[PDB]
């Protein structure tokens, strides 16, 4: 595809977090551009290109069960750009915790995402 | 104050939905710096500086009335950033619609708004 419309970023940002949400890290990583980046949270340094990507994904999601939803609608652009709301729900120390983050994405004009900015800070965890 | 904290942050981006909800445009344009900028929606060019920000804030909130309330829980960074899930509740040719955005700010050392981008699109407008 090319750059995506608004409704295709929605679509993508959505599969995202079904991909997330069920683990598939190769699924997942594949909807990155080769060289993209990741900044998670928003205000750390950017990782790079799909293999640290990856790694990224397999530290988050290989462990414990890792579940994932929107918890509103994609807010997307005419730019190839969006930001979505979601829970991330997971385990610490084998006790539910949660997570809420919302992501900001630019995809590139191939459809892949070429930048992700992950916004949370610890408030946004709970037990 | 200096550059907000996380939980500053989150209280700051509260406070701007509590006035934007109240619609004192005067108290709102004080939250921003004195050449702030806005991009509403995500994609559209900057507008700069406060009075084209007051302008903004007239023309979106001194007609019919207007509403907005957080849909989740502020995002907040370490580096005086964050973002937010919110909708505006408006009136449309005298028919109740509402539209759902995400906010992105960025606060400078004085804990005043530096940028602001909305993101949403029209098929976040529901009628
Ligand atoms: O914090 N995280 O790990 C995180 C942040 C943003 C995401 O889109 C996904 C994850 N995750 O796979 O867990
Ligand atoms: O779309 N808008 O007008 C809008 C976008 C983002 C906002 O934080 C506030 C408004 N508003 O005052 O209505
Ligand atoms: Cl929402
Ligand atoms: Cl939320
Ligand atoms: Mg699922
Ligand atoms: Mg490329
Ligand atoms: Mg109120
Ligand atoms: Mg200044």
């Amino acid at each position: 595809m090319n750059l995506p419309t608004a409704q295709e970023v929605q679509g993508l940002m959505a599969r995202y977090i079904e991909l997330v949400d069920v683990g598939d890290i190769e699924a997942i990583v594949q909807m990155f551009a080769d060289d993209a980046t990741v900044e998670n949270p928003f205000g750390q340094p950017p990782i790079h290109g799909r293999e640290q990507i990856a790694a990224f994904f397999r530290q988050g999601l290989g462990g414990g069960k890792v579940r994932a939803c929107l918890t509103g609608p994609v807010r997307a652009s005419h730019n190839g750009c969006g930001a979505m709301p979601f829970r991330v729900e997971m385990v610490w120390n084998g006790q539910p915790c949660a997570l809420d983050v919302i992501d900001v994405m630019r995809f590139d004009e191939h459809g892949r995402i070429q930048t992700m900015q992950a916004y949370w800070s610890e408030v946004n965890l709970s037990v």
